[PDB]
């Protein structure tokens, strides 16, 4: 029957992401972590799924796990910055955002983030 592998789970996980069903994507990607935990793509996308469920603290850790595998993964920094921002950790987020700017200053999204997070940090809210 269906020969679902790490790659299949990755693909089906991507489907849930595009379907905006990130809570199910978590399940798919977590099954990948039963097979292989050296894939920062799983963590970075799982973190994204957490971000959509407002689970920033979880997403932060998944992004770290991604960086543990690949020290320089822009996806991991950017989505960790998003996580930190959601946890009101603006100083922390700026560290990851600036890091993204160092690795890939071509990312317009990041240019909008570090400007925003600084204003949040400049607020007492």
């Amino acid at each position: 029957g269906p020969h679902m592998t790490f790659k299949a789970l990755k693909e089906e996980g991507n489907q849930c992401v595009n379907d905006k069903n990130y809570k199910d994507a978590l399940s798919k990607y977590s099954e990948c972590l039963k097979i292989n935990n050296k894939e920062c793509a799983i963590y970075t996308n799982r973190a994204l799924c957490y971000l959509k469920l407002c689970q920033f603290e979880e997403a932060k850790q998944d992004c770290d796990q991604a960086l543990q595998l690949a020290d320089g993964n822009v996806k991991a920094f950017y989505r960790r910055a998003l996580a930190h921002k959601g946890l009101k950790n603006y100083q922390k987020s700026l560290i990851d955002l600036n890091k993204v700017i160092l690795l890939d200053p071509s990312i317009i999204e990041a240019k909008m983030e570090l400007e925003e997070v600084t204003r949040l940090l400049n607020l007492k809210d």
